[PDB]
């Protein structure tokens, strides 16, 4: 909100600093952003956009510079109120500095050059560095749109085993619930609209509003009526089917979706006690799939056995590639998943014949929340600054080799295979390669922007 | 910003269903928050008031619900258009809740009540669920204030066995490094004033911010000038001395190692230095970069000891003269007690030692760390309250609720309301209500937090 609109005061403190520390006649500073490893050995890149919409969104003000100025002076640490009022002054208050980035939905292996910042001005050549905080925090929906895409790849592998349609199941496998779970509203925009860079399903409204204000998508995903457990108990036990009877009346209809909710023992019980009868007919009956949650006992081993209850409820079809699919009614597991009993539980029921078409997953906190920048050990360097006009190599170690001066990232042709290179190198290997970056802001200005269903095609395309 | 700026929009696509999911005749009801366990005993309670300042902002609006219609219906949802234009007509947009909870800075242990939510109005009884949402995510400031508290007990530890001056040491032990390592602007905005409950230094900017815009606090930390990864040795490695110390030119931080600390010893390059820093008077600050973290604490302290000697304070314990070592890498409550632990025996008073933490603090913890739960614990249906809970054992909490504080121990237990009369000689209720109908009433600022964290031990 509002106390947040400075963006002089959206950085670390001792960065404020930082300009009174470089040699004499320095004028030209150059960073970049990689992954250096980590859980994954590939990253969906996804999010600058976003932060650059949103955490540089005017120009910088002279009331900006007020304001920084007495809170780092009360906080204790200098302030180049000078330089900043050149920047205002001279500048039009447009950040001096040129952003190029890998397209977002891009899957780039590890090691590789993500994203560059270069100053643009020779007098403010110290503010790439100024922005570290701010454009590292890229790191977070780079990591949830990796995170949702490395298991996409895995639902995926099961479905092309085992459904007719892997591609028409696979957008609706893996769903957002983690809203509640993760640390800020801002978090679950962000995060949540990293998820929908893979699939369509989503219950974080706030990743809606995102998609919709900063990638052009007006409605980028969508849900289902879904009961919570709470309210179908405050029916009373003599009336807990009555809830569940409700739940139908109120969504039920042919092509309609409805989840519901029950402890694994109630299934159990719906499925051998003659009270469940009233409820098959009218599941059966609604046209509807209904979608059942189990929400107690082991994550893995209670799909299962609602597979097999809820065969023997309402019987299954045999598809073209011989597994069962389920009629009228699907499983959702929303507990205790992560990227690891997600694939225990898919290789689990397609051991016992079942189609991946008749389970989903919920991820909540493992998807939102459960990352941090050491997940994929997400850094941004300096990599070359220009010192009385000549450009020197910055680095701290010489071998992972390492790499310096002004750096890009190039893409084969013939393969499709990255890998990193000096900004000289683009000219001699024009034949069989690609400059893989594009110029994304320049001095206040944002050039190559992106549809989320353009980010979407891009990972999409991405394999293991 | 402007575009999350739809409360309607605040909340699990599914709760846009859920008023149609309840009993018929239900016209009130009631939920609790707590703790279910989880790493720690006691949760520091705290950043409530700033999610009520910035989620609920302003009355709802008919531009409000006009949008949020067109949403959920291409989203997928139902959408309770009649009940949300009701709430904007006949309530002016003020939603019909009342939100009770422990002061903010309260630590309390777990499995305890620490902030009910009550339906006020009979026609919009389903609110307090849809903000079940945005409420729940208070998990995240009570979680990094509790982290944070926890990591003060230990230092308030040390301190009293070794240090003269134990309270006034303390608040600078522990300092916030985390805003280039959580997710997102608001993250770090709230998650470091969390830490700010407990400590002073922070580098967290973001933090100051939200400290002054929803506690009353205009400048609730402080931080002083060092140096980087990125420009001394930029000066090339033939310079970096000049570069260490062009800024010996302008308390200042300055990043070492181990092994440096014994060259300039060794050579005479740093026999000037030692001269300078001294002939400067400044206590320099050094922040070892690399290394195991309790052997290069000690070993640093040694190595400092030898070339500026110490003091020997009154509890017998050894003060280094001029400098000071702050550890910044691999802290958490395990190698921040196992650093204490060893300078401790090695003789150095916890005065010498400060400590860092970024992501650690701010970004690694979750929902499950301290297993925070929302629940409904009661509903009225045709006048008559009942209870609402899952498995009848633990003794199970239901009903409408309240925390209770002892007089004489002051020790929390939760208790129904009907109690509070009843026990009113010997206990007070611990809730007061912090928001109903619109209006925020009981506001803490931060130094009240503080003080309240202060107050509280293991
Ligand atoms: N739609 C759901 O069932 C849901 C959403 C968010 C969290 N938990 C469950
Ligand atoms: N895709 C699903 O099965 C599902 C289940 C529950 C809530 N949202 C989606």
């Amino acid at each position: 909100m509002h106390y947040l609109d400075n963006l002089l005061l959206n950085t670390d403190s001792y960065k404020a600093s930082h300009w009174l520390q470089y040699p004499p006649g320095t004028d030209a500073s150059f960073f970049y952003v990689e992954s250096r490893g980590g859980v994954y050995d590939q990253t969906a890149f996804f999010g600058l956009q976003s932060i650059l919409k949103e955490a540089i969104n005017r120009p910088v003000t002279h009331a900006d510079i007020d304001d920084a100025k007495a809170l780092l002076a009360a906080h204790g640490e200098p302030f180049n109120e000078a330089g900043w009022r050149d920047i205002v002054d001279r500048l039009g208050g447009q950040l001096p500095i040129r952003i190029r980035a890998v397209p977002e939905g891009c899957v780039v292996p590890t090691h590789n050059v993500l994203m560059t910042i270069e100053s643009t001005d020779a007098k403010a050549f110290w503010v790439p560095s100024y922005l570290e905080t701010l454009l590292l925090r890229v790191w977070y929906p780079v990591t949830v749109a990796t995170v949702s895409w490395q298991v996409k790849q895995i639902v995926r592998d099961f479905l092309q085993r085992t459904s007719d349609d892997p591609e028409g199941q696979l957008p609706f496998k893996l769903h957002d619930f983690g809203a509640r779970g993760v640390s800020s509203l801002g978090s679950a925009a962000l995060g949540g609209a990293a998820h929908l860079v893979n699939f369509l399903g989503t219950d974080t409204l706030s990743a809606l509003l995102l998609a919709r204000a900063h990638y052009h998508t007006p409605v980028a995903g969508y849900s289902i009526p879904a009961a919570e457990h709470s309210t179908i108990t405050s029916w009373g036990r003599e009336r807990e089917v009555d809830a569940y009877r409700n739940m139908l009346t109120q969504f039920a209809r042919p092509g309609a979706i409805v989840a519901v909710v029950s402890d694994s023992y109630d299934i159990y019980r719906a499925i051998r006690e003659h009270w469940g009868t009233t409820l098959r007919e009218e599941i059966i009956a609604s046209g509807a799939t209904v979608v059942i949650r189990p929400d107690s006992g082991d994550p893995v081993d209670v799909v299962e056995q609602c597979l097999l209850l809820l065969d023997e409820a309402f019987g299954h079809q045999v598809n073209g590639k011989g597994y069962k699919v389920l009629n009228h009614v699907r499983v959702i597991q929303g507990d205790g998943i992560n990227p690891q009993s997600l694939r225990a539980i898919l290789e689990r029921i397609t051991a016992a014949g079942y189609a991946a078409d008749n389970v989903a997953f919920g991820m909540g906190g493992a998807l939102l929340q459960k990352v941090d920048r050491d997940t994929q050990k997400f850094a941004l360097k300096c990599s070359a600054v220009r010192v009385d006009g000549a450009w020197i190599d910055v680095y701290k170690d010489p071998i992972t080799q390492s790499k310096r001066g002004r750096l890009t990232l190039l893409r084969d042709r013939a393969t499709g295979q990255y890998r990193s290179a000096l900004l000289d190198e683009v000219a001699t290997h024009a034949g069989d390669s690609d400059d893989a970056l594009v110029t994304v802001w320049e001095n206040g200005q944002m050039l190559r922007e992106w549809t989320l269903e353009q980010v979407r095609a891009h990972a999409d395309a991405a394999r293991l």
